[PDB]
């Protein structure tokens, strides 16, 4: 210290490189949302497991051709038929019903006309097949969708609803996945009160802990609220040790300026014996951001000490923390999605790469979304930030960007 000013790219790479992938565990398939498979998943049955009708209509012998047929009965979804269709006969089928022995094609009800019923009109007796069925027509043969022994989901797959459904389809209800990181969050500073407290002289309410916890929670990960910790080395060590014991990841905010009353980086190094990989970043906001690892009992814990400024803390959490958590839970490429958007407003550039929350809006038939920086319309004011504007460092030629120009926006929210 002063720690060297680390370049943004180097800082980001270092976080991903130094972050570990967590161990695996078996879960029930219904709890798979957002999880990554640590195993291949195989089908042990065919889908369909029996030749299945695609349509409501009639199972026929294509060789009988068009004409008038006796209806020998009905194959219903859920029941294996026991009759065999002999030439000049058909059996009624519905969508999903098994095709009976002796039929080789299905004709949909629309290509037929009913001749005879039962006086009850309970039973169709005879039907006119108006078309020449193509062989195998409107039948899903055994294994058409999935074969027995087929690998349906590969290790590394990040699961959403359809993947949960596929597990359900093949009956693999328990799967091995990577664990989710448990994330512990503290705030430090003698000025901070809880959100629940009325103000006292010289104090303000801690908003970072809430905003950071909600951010991590939005991504699906379990959290621990370590509370407010004062500006003093002894209490910081205790809190940090508690965090280490209870979590995979610790996030702090405040206590990382160069000033006094700022001991956190010192505690990380000497007291905790952590390795600090960077202690400042050439970025705006986020200058004092610090990243450390701690290897204890063959397990690596990671520690992010973010700036106390509330805006810096959310921005740095999105840039550095979220990707790391994605790596820890097994996502193979944990990097954020970056899209192109048009600036809604002129901006003057900083020597530092700069980042700002924004709202992405796609207009009527315009191909690119507009990025509107938050903090300046009501209808828009009722929209939570869903992007982080990524402004390029000032260069001798480019000192500002104009409304309309195409910029990178990192996605941080829905849509
Ligand atoms: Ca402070």
């Amino acid at each position: 210290s002063p720690f060297p000013l680390t370049s943004m790219d180097k800082a980001f790479i270092t976080v991903l490189e130094m972050t570990p992938v967590l161990g695996t565990e078996i879960i029930n398939y219904r709890d798979g949302m957002g999880r990554v498979l640590a195993q291949d998943v195989y089908a042990k049955d065919n889908l369909p497991p029996f030749p299945a009708s695609v349509k409501d209509g009639y199972a026929v012998r294509a060789a009988d051709g068009p004409g008038d047929r006796f209806i020998i009965g009905e194959s219903q979804a859920g029941e294996q038929p026991t009759q065999t269709v002999m030439p000049g006969q058909v059996m009624r089928v519905t969508t999903g019903a098994p095709i009976p022995c002796g039929a080789d094609a299905v004709v949909q009800v629309e290509d037929t006309e009913l001749i005879r019923e039962s006086d009850d009109g309970t039973e169709e007796l005879e039907v006119r097949i108006l078309v020449q069925a193509r062989p195998g027509q409107d039948i899903r043969p055994i294994g058409h969708d999935i074969k027995r022994g087929e690998c349906v989901l590969a290790k590394g797959t990040h699961m959403g609803p359809s993947e949960i459904g596929l597990l359900a389809t093949v009956g693999v209800t328990e799967v091995e996945v990577n664990k989710f990181p448990v994330v512990a969050v503290m705030s430090t500073g003698n000025e901070l009160l809880n959100p629940e407290d009325d103000l006292l002289p010289g104090k303000i309410r801690d908003s970072n802990r809430s905003t950071l916890l909600a951010t991590i929670q939005e991504h699906g990960y379990p959290t621990i609220n370590l509370g407010i910790v004062g500006d003093n080395p002894d209490d910081l060590l205790n809190a940090l040790n508690e965090g280490i014991s209870r979590a995979d990841v610790i996030i702090t905010s405040g206590g990382v300026s160069m000033g006094e009353k700022d001991y956190l980086k010192q505690v990380l190094d000497i007291d905790l014996h952590a390795q600090i990989h960077f202690g400042r970043v050439f970025m705006k906001p986020g200058l004092p951001t610090t990243f450390a690892t701690l290897d204890i009992d063959g397990v690596r814990k990671i520690i992010f000490a973010l700036p106390g400024n509330p805006v810096s803390a959310v921005v740095t959490c999105n840039l550095f923390v979220v990707p790391a958590l994605r790596k820890m839970q097994g996502i193979l490429d944990p990097r954020p999605t970056i899209i192109k958007a048009r600036l809604s407003c002129d901006v003057k550039l900083d020597p530092r790469p700069e980042y700002h929350r924004c709202i992405l809006t796609w207009h009527h038939q315009e191909p690119l979304p507009w990025a509107q920086s938050t903090g300046n319309s009501r209808l828009m004011s009722m929209r939570s930030a869903n992007g982080l504007l990524m402004l390029p460092p000032k260069t001798e030629q480019y000192v500002e960007l104009h409304k309309g120009e195409v910029v990178d926006v990192m996605v941080i929210g829905r849509l």
